[PDB]
């Protein structure tokens, strides 16, 4: 090995020596390294064995012979160089593991071989350089290394193919090449283009990433930890998925390594390039290296991704899974210490935060190497004055550190500026009909906007923080550059900055820029997700139920003897010293007054009461009617079913046996409907009817009916009793216990466990017991792409001014960027005067003044972009929120008040927030793109012939994410919140599931929900590794042609043009692919505008304020209403109506259901546009009045008063038009004086959401005092305790005014004369009662 032949010729030729050596070395020496380690990945994932196949035995067979043949070179040699000796013996040796491993990774089940796939490549190409010595240097020891090589080339042609197998996830399958390129998901992204994309196509997932097998052997593992006992969930999770942190860390360090290589390659390129009479290839050479690594680096990076998300997604899945079931397992004073929705925040939140925090997580070492390997690189080039430099990043630590507390800060009072705003938003649909007819519209337009601006207060605020990020971002690499570069250029003037020592430096600060900002937003993320694995360790730990502590024996029925149970470890018992047996098929009734334990009992026979003491011997499947009812939000017959088999025959007999059909008959589509929550809402007696039948249906042995009949009515009641639970209905022979406060079933109960206080008190049958005349006889005694035209939408709510100066000004950002690296290259080509350069303090005054410039410019282009951003939501918001109050009651009864909080919610939260920083990361990445481009064509025109191909490439690539991403990120949005929902329903009924011992089922359900959201989410990401493959494989070729272009032209080139066009190409790689990602992520976010710029067309309410024929101050004179041939459209449900109402007449209106009774009331108000009618009060016509005129003229008492949250007095006056005084005398002859004096705020008592707090019967009183305090004289009466009060005080004072009263009760409306009867849209009888009768 010496220089003149390898390194300072033009042939550049390896020493004989070199090639028998060392080239032969490196691949023998590759396996036998690989080889053991290779063992346990071999034992430890395992796959079966593959057939025998031709490829299999093609490649075994050519691993004998090549065996053979470099064994044949030691018989020749046999036939004086110590070399001739151990090389050919140490390659066959190498070569017999390579066909033996072949062999044992058939045996294993490894259809590809990355191992088998590296090692021939590297063989390749050390054969390759003794190839090109041995045609060079030209028979006797030749003829045997070109049998070789050819051989070895096969040999890595076959294993690039794919073996036999011992919708699939393809990765299974998928080649070592595949693999790393993640090709096996391209044909899936044209499909994304093709067609749309729905969870029909979306491949199942592997076996690995399916719930059922990552949530256990977590489980497991929690077990075990917690069998050893203080729980530590840490080390539970270290070791569930350990083996995955450790591959991310070993590609970590790779990349690591692998991404300084870089700047290496740069300088010795710029080296190359400064010195002339250098052999050409050097260059060539060079070029060619920087891209070889380069690819590496990208490709080991985004394994080092995928392994991370792929983490990821198993951690959160099986988090997920261990929540789920632990939440059937906790004892009910641990459900109690932890809410509900704290609980599906454990699942969601913390989950969430776990998966995306393991895609950065590693950095927290990673950036620190990455820091200290780069400083020194840096010493290196400059020497002591990177110090200054590290300072700059010093200065760094605290800003990002308050910056990211001070994010928090705002986050967290905007979270709660949005809530609050929301829950405002979901009284006013909530109740809209009562604010269209109080003409309230615009008093809540104030209120939601004076919270919108609280809420923008901080968005303004968080802007600013948020411009010092982006700064930090876009300045961090010049801000340690400059420094840098003046301590060096200032403290010896001897130091001369060349390209070498100036572009080879950016490039390494170009580097430092990410892992420096991202370690404190890392520090960060763990820090929220170490709150959050705390509240999952507490989770957790949470106690466990003994299904022992209650005996289950399957098929005298129930026994309990002296037993005492509680709610709580601590809590005094409940049920104290309890004995009884109940016998098979027998009626048995809980008696007792209100929290005797009558319900505690069916609890304690459930295994849900804490058992302190006792023995429960509950015999066969027990079926729990609760008495708060559990509905699924499936549909009526599955919620009936509970996932059993059905059967026409006993389903059809259990419907009407609980007197299902009427409520059947009235929802929408049967037995199919949606019930639920989410779906039609149903009444209390409907629940406890559906809750019933699912009981009888599941056909248990021991029924617990904990208060079955609360909600029916009493006809309905007894029907039930008949045919279901009495000793003649569906439950005949089955063992019911029933808990229950009603006697009149109690005479046919078999026997009667009467209680008081916890303690069995003369259980017996019910002649019996009476006859004892004890504590029973005391009992009875007590009673496709979005369009540009959206886009355009947003730039005109952003402020066209402002979003033209943002474009402008980031404009001269990357011009200053450009013309600073431009200077610094033109600095490093400055002549040298003795030891000291030309003009050095001139040119660092330009760097620094054009730095400046470009660091004030990206701030105020941070700073435009997010106040242009507020600017957007307050405008966006302002119109929905206008035409939303502005369109009619129809809308908002046809379209789902979802859909309305979706819009206000979640359309609201990307655009005002999210919207800003993705035009913000685009634009910087685009003009990033844009600018090393420039920078190429400027030192290397030529290059030119680069930018369709390669730009080619990127377009398809971009739409084939484009397309196909926001399809899956679609998908995953749709997928996640079912798997809450489903989690949240579980929450609620876990009584239920345990009763129906249907854990498993609902276990099965919450793994099949994560499995298709993980089926949105694992193509989502491998789509990002896919377009990050291929953008940073065209970034790679850009910087192999930038090299390579200014090698060929390196006489007419600058070293310094050379350093700056190879450093932005360095940058342009990561740029490239981040690009596309923020162009999908913009695609997706202008549909949120798009979104909320739909009802800004739609039909609106005729105008409120009409201002041209406006009313007089006392429009009703006298209330004279005259309903002149009035029809209604909504074919006519009113029709042919010529009535007229007098000035202060009482008129009622009476009729059926299906008549247009309440329609009438509509009619006076407008809510329905008249179809055919000249409705007239006094001489004025309503038609032509401004709506909220009449609606302010007119008030009306609805069927269920709607109290909104806020104080009484907003209540009331929302618009504080009346004075104090008014209200006070209002509310005192609504007899309210005395309520109302007695609440500790006054006038101020903060009434909840529907006014919980308050009583039905206060609600409506104090709808009366709105109404009483309107004083206005036509007034309309909605009638459905407090019925005598409320129709009292509307027949005391109001007598003077013109009331309409519609009532389904004929006592009250025979008071009321001038009758109205409507049968079915017309006027059936026009008279006074008197005339009725
Ligand atoms: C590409 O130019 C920019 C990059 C980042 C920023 C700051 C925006 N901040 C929200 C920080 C983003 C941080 C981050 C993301 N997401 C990021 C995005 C894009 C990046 O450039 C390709 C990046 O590397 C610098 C980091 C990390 C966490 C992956 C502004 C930029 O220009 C205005
Ligand atoms: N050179 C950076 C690259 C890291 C990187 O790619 N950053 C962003 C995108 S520029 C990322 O992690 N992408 C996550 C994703 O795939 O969504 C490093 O040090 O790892």
């Amino acid at each position: 090995w010496e220089w003149n032949v390898t390194w300072n010729t033009s042939n550049p030729d390896f020493t004989k020596c070199f090639q028998n050596t060392v080239l032969v070395w490196v691949p023998c020496s590759y396996l036998w390294v690989c080889f053991p380690f290779y063992f346990l990945y071999l034992s430890h994932h395992d796959r079966g064995y593959i057939q025998m196949t031709h490829l299999n035995k093609a490649k075994t067979a050519l691993g004998f012979l090549l065996w053979i043949v470099c064994w044949a070179d030691l018989f020749y040699s046999f036939w004086l160089a110590p070399v001739f000796l151990v090389s050919p013996t140490l390659l066959g040796i190498t070569m017999l593991l390579a066909t033996f491993l072949i062999q044992i990774e058939r045996r294993r089940g490894v259809q590809s071989s990355g191992i088998m796939l590296t090692f021939w490549l590297i063989a390749l190409l050390c054969a390759l350089a003794i190839l090109r010595s041995k045609i060079m240097t030209a028979v006797f020891r030749d003829v045997t290394f070109y049998i070789y090589f050819s051989l070895v080339l096969i040999q890595l042609v076959l294993s690039c193919f794919s073996d036999r197998s011992p919708n699939p996830c393809p990765e299974s399958s998928a080649s070592f090449l595949s693999r790393i390129t993640f090709w096996w998901i391209t044909g899936m992204m044209v499909q994304g283009y093709r067609q749309p994309l729905e969870s029909t196509d979306l491949w199942s997932l592997n076996k690995e990433d399916t719930s059922e097998q990552v949530v256990p052997v977590l489980v497991k593992n929690w077990k075990k930890e917690c069998a050893k006992s203080d729980p530590s969930l840490f080390k539970v999770l270290y070791k569930t998925f350990g083996p995955y942190f450790l591959m991310s860390f070993l590609f970590k360090a790779v990349h690591d390594l692998m991404m300084f290589a870089g700047p290496e390659i740069l300088k010795l390129l710029i080296n190359f390039v400064n010195d002339k009479k250098a052999p050409e290839w050097q260059g060539y050479f060079y070029t060619a290296l920087l891209f070889i690594s380069a690819c590496l680096q990208t490709l080991v990076l985004h394994q080092y991704f995928h392994i991370c998300f792929v983490s990821g997604m198993r951690i959160k899945t099986a988090v997920i899974g261990a929540v789920y079931r632990k939440a059937l397992v906790i004892t009910n004073a641990a459900r109690k210490s932890s809410t509900v929705g704290e609980i599906v925040n454990l699942m969601s939140v913390d989950a969430q935060r776990f998966m995306d925090l393991a895609t950065y997580i590693n950095m927290i070492w990673s950036a620190p190497l990455q820091v200290i390997l780069a400083l020194y690189l840096l010493w290196l080039n400059l020497g002591p004055s990177v110090l200054a430099g590290v300072a700059v990043m010093v200065l760094m630590v605290p800003l990002n550190a308050v910056m990211a507390m001070k994010t928090k800060t705002y986050q967290v009072a905007h979270m709660k500026s949005k809530d609050n705003r929301i829950k405002l938003m979901n009284e006013i649909l909530n109740g809209i009909k009562v604010l269209k007819l109080y003409a309230w519209e615009l008093a809540f337009k104030d209120k939601v906007l004076a919270i919108r601006q609280e809420e923008l207060k901080v968005l303004k605020k968080s802007a600013y923080l948020a411009a010092v990020g982006t700064f930090t971002w876009v300045c961090t690499p010049f801000l340690v550059a400059l420094s840098t570069f003046a301590v060096y250029v200032t403290v010896d003037e001897n130091n001369i900055l060349d390209a070498q020592k100036a572009f080879v430096s950016l490039a390494l600060f170009n580097i430092l820029r990410f892992p420096l900002n991202i370690l404190p937003m890392v520090i960060s993320s763990i820090v929220q997700a170490s709150v959050s694995l705390k509240r999952l360790r507490v989770f957790l730990s949470h106690e466990d139920l003994d299904p022992d502590s209650i005996q289950r024996r399957p098929i005298n029925s129930i026994t309990v003897k002296n037993a005492t149970f509680t709610w709580a470890r601590n809590d005094p018992p409940t049920l104290h010293g309890i004995t009884f047996s109940v016998p098979e098929g027998s009626l048995v009734a809980v008696v007792g007054q209100v929290g005797c334990g009558k319900s505690s009992l069916l609890s304690a026979l459930l295994a849900e009461m804490d058992k302190v003491e006792g023995h429960v011997t509950v015999k066969g499947s027990v079926a729990y009617v609760p008495q708060q009812a559990w509905i699924q939000n499936i549909s009526l017959r599955e919620n009936i079913l509970f996932g059993r088999q059905l059967q026409e025959r006993y389903y059809k007999a259990v419907v009407e046996a609980c007197a299902l059909l009427p409520d059947l008959e009235i929802l929408p589509s049967g037995d199919r409907t949606e019930i639920g929550e989410k779906g039609v809402n149903l009444s209390g007696g409907q629940k406890q009817r559906v809750s019933l039948a699912r009981a009888v249906y599941c056909d248990s042995d021991v029924y617990l009916l904990d208060d079955p009949l609360s909600a029916v009515d009493a006809h309905v009641g007894k029907h039930i009793f008949e045919n279901v639970i009495g000793p003649k209905g569906l439950l005949k022979n089955k063992t019911r216990l029933l808990v229950t406060h009603a006697i009149s079933y109690l005479p046919q109960m078999d026997v009667i466990i009467v209680m008081s206080g916890g303690k069995i008190s003369e259980m017996g049958s019910y002649q019996e017991l009476l006859a004892r005349d004890g504590a029973f006889a005391e009992f009875l005694r007590t009673y496709g792409q979005v369009k540009l035209s959206v886009y355009w939408d947003y730039m005109k709510a952003i402020g066209l001014f402002i979003s033209f100066l943002s474009i402008f000004l980031f404009l001269c950002n990357h011009v200053a960027s450009l013309v600073s690296n431009y200077w610094l290259s033109l600095w490093t080509d400055d002549p040298i005067v003795n030891g000291t350069q030309e003009h050095t303090q001139v040119r660092l005054s330009v760097y620094g003044a054009l730095g400046i410039s470009q660091g004030i410019t990206v701030f105020g282009y941070s700073m435009a972009v997010s106040i242009g951003g507020i600017f957007a939501s307050r405008r966006l918001h302002l119109d929905l929120l206008h035409n939303v109050l502005r369109s009619p009651i129809s809308f908002f009864e046809r379209t789902p008040s979802g859909n309305l909080v979706n819009r206000f919610s979640k359309e609201l939260d990307t655009v005002d927030s999210m919207i800003p920083q993705v035009i913000k990361m685009f634009m910087g990445s685009l003009f990033n793109v844009i600018g090393a481009c420039i920078i190429i064509l400027l030192a290397t025109p030529m290059a030119a012939v680069i930018i369709p191909p390669l730009g080619l490439i990127y377009f398809f690539v971009q739409r084939f994410y484009v397309a196909s991403s926001r399809q899956l990120k679609r998908l995953e949005s749709v997928s996640r919140s079912p798997v809450y929902s489903h989690f949240n329903e579980t929450l609620l009924g876990v009584s239920v599931i345990r009763a129906f011992e249907e854990q498993e089922r609902f276990i099965r359900q919450s793994d099949l929900k994560v499995d298709e959201n993980q089926k949105a989410y694992y193509p989502s990401i491998v789509a990002n590794r896919w377009l990050a493959v291929r953008l940073e494989c065209v970034g790679n070729c850009i910087v192999l042609f930038a090299s390579l272009f200014a090698v060929i032209s390196r006489h007419s080139l600058s070293a310094g043009l050379v350093g700056l066009s190879v450093s932005y190409s360095l940058q342009v790689t990561t740029y490239l692919n981040w690009l596309v990602r923020m162009s999908s992520e913009m695609e997706t976010n202008i549909v949120a505008v798009e979104r909320l710029k739909e009802y800004s067309e739609t039909e609106k309410e005729a105008p409120w304020q009409i201002q041209d024929m406006a009313p007089p101050k006392d429009w009703p004179q006298v209330g004279r209403v005259e309903f002149r041939d009035y029809g209604l459209r909504y074919d006519l449900v009113l029709k042919h109506i010529n009535v007229t109402i007098d000035g202060g007449e009482k008129v009622g209106i009476v009729g059926r259901t299906g008549a247009g009774k309440s329609s009438l009331t509509l009619g006076l108000f407008r809510i329905k546009e008249s179809a055919e009618g000249e409705i007239i009060i006094d001489d004025i016509n309503i038609a032509k009045i401004g709506l909220h005129d009449l609606r302010f003229k007119i008030t009306i008492i609805p069927q269920d008063p709607v109290l909104f949250s806020g104080s009484l007095r907003m209540n009331l006056d929302p618009f504080s038009q009346y004075s104090d005084e008014e209200v006070w005398t209002s509310l005192e002859l609504a007899h309210l004086k005395g309520f109302v004096s007695a609440l500790p705020d006054k006038l101020n008592h903060e009434c909840a959401e529907g006014g919980e707090n308050l009583s039905v019967g206060q609600r409506q009183l104090v709808c009366l005092a709105r109404a009483l305090l309107r004083k206005t004289k036509i007034l309309v009466l909605d009638e459905a305790e407090t019925d005598d009060l409320i129709q009292s005080t509307i027949r005391t004072q109001f007598d003077d005014c013109t009331v309409l009263t519609i009532a389904h009760r004929l006592n009250t409306i025979m008071d009321y004369t001038r009758v109205i009867v409507l049968d079915k849209g017309e006027i059936q009888e026009w008279g006074s009662p008197s005339d009725l009768l």
